[PDB]
């Protein structure tokens, strides 16, 4: 089996992505996060808080025939972010794009942060790293990928997402007419969950190449890209009147500046993030003070290739017994 679902930015900013799920029986149709650094398929719901929904698409399991109360089991779970949700836990039939599983743990929402309840356009998140960091308790659930994986053509997920454009999410095979050139593949390490991967180096606009280790995970539910200070700094210096500005929470560049682009290696590859990509606008309406899309990772603890750098490519997901990355162009 395959599918293949669109997803699209929830605002002119590309501040994250939604995709249609289908949940229940009926059908009911979610827009939810997929998020490849974390583990759980959560919904707001029918149980959900009253007055911490503003706006969402709520699933209902009350509605849905092939429902089932999964006894005793609940969730909570923490994102590095500084949100967070929690609740109970449903099983029931889940598709995306044409890809249907039954049995899916759908996470029920009785409680969640400002940030969610703020953000209208989400209604909920389908994680896609690995199942050892599901929050289920206390029968640990696996993802919606992972319960595909046996039936799909090949093992794999792909991210192709847009700049200020849908894009596309696809699980089983690999779409040979989405990218340019040849994908590069490199090992992952899954010893802490995510889709870790050494990125080999970086560039600033059309400076050389530095050969360097970075050490880095490829989070599709987080928006910006976070790397070491170091690299960071470099990018910025070349940015006239761009500054870490703590009071902010990150660097800002005048938005009257043209930004260079940012290259990272993949193996002897590169991928080049133009320079728009790294412009999230302005601090606040009508400031000319602008947010920057390369921040630094220090204190967060682990370098985030997120969406900043992940649209510029066609990423592989390969969920194969020894998993790997891919990354092309295009």
């Amino acid at each position: 089996s395959t599918g293949s679902a669109t997803t699209t930015p929830i605002d002119s900013l590309d501040d994250a992505y939604i995709t249609p799920v289908q949940i229940g029986t009926p059908a009911q149709t979610l827009n939810l996060d997929f998020d490849t650094g974390s583990s759980d398929l959560w919904v707001f719901s029918s149980e959900t808080t009253a007055s911490e929904v503003d706006g969402q698409t709520i699933y209902t399991p009350s509605k849905s025939t092939t429902a089932k109360l999964l006894s005793g089991a609940t969730w909570s779970i923490s994102y590095g972010d500084g949100s967070s949700s929690s609740g109970d836990v449903y099983t029931d039939t889940v598709s995306v794009g044409g890809l249907t599983v039954t049995g899916q743990a759908v996470e029920s929402a009785k409680k969640v942060s400002s940030s969610f309840t703020e953000d209208s356009t989400i209604d909920g998140l389908l994680g896609l790293a690995f199942s050892t960091l599901n929050t289920v308790s206390p029968t640990q659930q696996k993802t919606f990928f992972d319960n595909a994986k046996a039936s799909l053509d090949s093992p794999v997920f792909t991210a192709d997402l847009g700049y200020h454009a849908p894009g596309t999410y696809n699980f089983g095979f690999i779409d040979t007419t989405a990218y340019t050139g040849s994908i590069t593949y490199t090992a992952v390490s899954t010893k802490q969950g995510f889709w870790e991967w050494t990125s080999t180096g970086y560039a600033v606009g059309s400076g050389t190449f530095k050969s360097t280790s970075i050490d880095g995970i490829a989070d599709t539910g987080t928006t910006l890209l976070y790397l070491p200070a170091t690299v960071v700094s470099a990018y910025w210096a070349q940015v006239s009147g761009a500054k870490s500005s703590s009071s902010v929470g990150g660097y800002v560049f005048p938005c009257s500046a043209t930004l260079p682009s940012f290259t990272f290696g993949v193996g002897s590859a590169r991928i080049v993030i133009p320079g728009d990509y790294i412009d999230f606008g302005p601090i606040s309406t009508g400031s000319s003070s602008c947010f920057g899309g390369i921040q630094s990772s220090a204190g967060i603890g682990i370098n985030i290739f997120g969406d900043v750098a992940l649209k510029a490519a066609f990423v592989v997901f390969n969920g194969a017994t020894t998993p790997t990355l891919g990354f092309a162009s295009k």
